[PDB]
DNA sequence: GTGAATATTCTAGAACC
DNA sequence: GGTTCTAGAATATTCAC
């Protein structure tokens, strides 16, 4: 009765077979995509009809969840890239039960 | 006075050197991005302010390029007046807004 | 099976730089 | 003008009945 994207997003990040590539902020208030590359073409074929990221991300947007922005605010690298950080509030660590207030947009 | 973007994309597509990321398809009428994720970590930040294929992705679109579609098959891009060995072509080639 | 909801893809709007 | 994040639109595909 859940969206399949959104049970599918649960088992990811909270999986920790996946942790090198998907998991939970620090706080639990979050999920990060650690190494986007090799979690597109690895991990996103696993659980979806697809290997873009630019597919997961429409998704995400698509149930609400926004991008956390951190910028550089001081030196440029330039020499790594993200990590990528998504957020919804009822897309909590250890709160499961959030997840039935997470509505698709259209 | 040509678009940054538009002189820049007709050097990477052009240039022999780059060709094994990205290159004239065979007849001249689009080009081919053939290994996505190496082209963007090597190659586009050689060029731009970036990495993402998907920031080089909305700058085509803007510019009126268009997917091929294909029935990963390689990517793919047209503009009626992107074309091999029609370098002329390319002041008819507008940004959208 | 059929009509809707959802998924995936491609392109564009908007805010910011 | 360029880069980023999010959403519109156009198909595919899957789901609930």
């Amino acid at each position: 009765h859940m969206p399949a994207f959104l049970s599918k997003l649960w088992t990811l990040v909270e999986e920790t077979h996946t942790n090198e590539f998907i998991t939970w902020s620090q706080n639990g208030q979050s999920f990060l995509v650690l190494d986007e590359q090799r979690f597109a073409k690895e991990i996103l074929p696993k659980y979806f009809k697809h290997n873009n990221m630019a597919s997961f991300v429409r998704q995400l947007n698509m149930y609400g969840f926004r991008k956390v922005v951190h910028i550089d605010s001081g030196i440029v690298k330039q020499e790594r890239d993200g990590p990528v950080e998504f957020q919804h509030p009822y897309f909590k660590q250890g709160q499961d039960d959030l997840l039935e207030n997470i509505k698709r947009k259209v």
